[PDB]
């Protein structure tokens, strides 16, 4: 009944690099996904403690949200873009496995889910 320590978003011995794939990410995917309406749940890992979430960590083992994934992406935590994408999709997919379908939390997913795709669906060819 305590919130986990947020995943990792620093480490000065992990190699960094910039690509445009990455900023990419960071520039359109992050930056449009921050700003749409249903974003706001996302925007911090759920905080169980506060929302009265006592079983939320009990069922979800690898959280994640869209706050971890812009520390991550401005402290160049990411060598691969891929790294990213997993993180949006565990974010989607934890919302999908503690939520009832259809119910709003869910809903609210699938469309921020359809944005990133979309996005994602031409991310930059590595220049
Ligand atoms: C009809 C309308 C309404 O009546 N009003 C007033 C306006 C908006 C409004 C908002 C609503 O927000 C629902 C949000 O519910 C949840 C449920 C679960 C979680 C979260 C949030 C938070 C974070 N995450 C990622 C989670 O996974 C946890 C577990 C729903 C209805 C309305």
């Amino acid at each position: 009944s305590m919130n986990p320590p947020p995943p990792e978003t620093s480490n000065p011995n992990k190699p960094k690099r910039q690509t445009n794939q990455l900023q990419y990410l960071l520039r359109v995917v992050l930056k449009t996904l921050w700003k749409h309406q249903f974003a706001w749940p996302f925007q911090q890992p759920v905080d169980a403690v506060k929302l009265n979430l006592p079983d939320y960590y009990k069922i979800i083992k690898t959280p994640m949200d869209m706050g971890t994934i812009k520390k991550r992406l401005e402290n160049n935590y990411y060598w691969n873009a891929q790294e990213c994408i997993q993180d949006f999709n565990t974010m989607f997919t934890n919302c999908y496995i503690y939520n009832k379908p259809g119910d709003d939390i869910v809903l609210m997913a699938e469309a921020l889910e359809k944005l990133f795709l979309q996005k994602i669906n031409e991310l930059p060819t590595e220049e």
